[PDB]
Parts: structure tokens; C-alpha cells; sequence
């Protein structure tokens, strides 16, 4: 049912996290292959929450987190933020994993294609 | 910390179309107020909860940052429709001057603490 939507993935980042959001994109797309920068109104099956310091500080994007958990696929890549400050809503992917955490998000990215 | 630690004393937050009426709150004071500037610094933070204030999500959840000084006034809405603010302090836009002397009264109540 994938064709009902246009993109496999969507990496959401705040300001300045861009060069690094481009690095995940290429990772997904570079290896029914897998990527887009979010970037808005992006019919995308999955979404990537690149949780970082400026992002924590940039709360607009922060409202965005809710919409995602609001009303499905979404993968929070928290990179560079202590395992302290990192909302708890989550207590319920790590930036310490393989490739800095890029394998899981795509690693965990796949199962969904079987879902589609 | 001090009465010299946050640039303005007050900051009126409102919806897109509630602007004309949020600047009229600001004028009430003084007589330092400020129409809240995306990310400006202010001691007191004033939300302008209206019927249309509770229809748009962006401002929606910007109230939520509420509770959690912050003085909320509600106007343009029935006793009901008010967000399930049951459990706290707020100012009904029903009092003298539309719930305006009251917000002034609450701020000044807060300013002595500083």
C-alpha cells in the first residue's frame, strides 16, 4: 500500500542539524530501495526525530514531536543529548549504536516495508 | 531574580486575529508591558485565551506550557469550553473592564515577591 504515499522516510531536524540530517538521508537512500528531509507536508511512511540540543532548545520542532506521537511509524534518533535531558515520554534508538545509531533507524526502518 | 533580571514585566500572548485586542490589554497596564515577542524575555507571561485561542493548536499547547509567573485571562468563551484550568488560578474576562484590572492586580501581587 506504499504507493498510497510518496516517500518511505522523513528526517526531522531543527536548525543547524541540517548537515547532519543530510548524512542520515544518504545513509537510507545509499547502500524497493529506501529518503527525504523533513521538510514538511512530506507524505512519508516513517519519520525520523533527530533529537539534539538545539532541537531540545528549539521547541517549535518540539511541538512537532507530539503530533507524531499524536494519533504508524516514527523513529527518534537522540544524538548528543545526555541520557538525562531526554524527555521521559520516551522512557516509555541511541546515538551510541552502530554508525552512531544510523544502523538501527534503518535497521529498525525495514520491518515497516514488510508492513507496507 | 530581581526587578532588573527579565526585560519586561508583562508579556501578552495571543492568537493571530486576537492581536487588536491583545494590544488593548497592554495599553491598560503602564498608564513595562509588551505584546509577547516570539522568544522575548519577561517576568510575567499573559495568555489571551479566547474561543479561537482554543481552536488553533500552535497557541494550543503554548498554554500547556502554562500551569507547569503566568496569568491566564479567558474571554470570548462561555464558563464552559474553558480548558479542563479547573485546578488552578486564572482570571475570568467577566470582571470590571473585561478582566483587565484583575490581571494588573495579579501581577502587582507577584511583583512584591521579586
Amino acid at each position: 500500500s506504499r504507493w498510497s504515499k510518496d516517500y518511505d522516510v522523513c528526517v526531522c531536524h531543527s536548525e543547524e542539524d541540517l548537515v547532519a540530517a543530510q548524512d542520515l538521508v544518504s545513509y537510507l537512500e545509499g547502500s524497493g530501495a529506501i529518503s527525504e528531509l523533513c521538510q514538511a507536508l512530506s507524505s512519508s511512511h516513517c519519520r525520523v526525530l533527530l533529537i539534539t540540543p538545539g532541537f531540545l532548545q528549539d521547541p517549535w520542532c518540539k511541538y512537532q514531536m507530539l503530533q507524531a506521537l499524536t494519533e504508524g511509524c516514527t523513529i527518534p534518533l537522540l544524538s548528543g543529548l545526555s541520557r538525562a535531558a531526554y524527555p521521559p515520554e520516551l522512557r516509555f534508538v541511541d546515538g551510541r549504536g552502530p554508525d552512531g545509531g544510523f544502523r538501527q533507524v534503518k535497521e529498525a526502518v525495514m520491518r515497516y516495508l514488510q508492513t507496507l
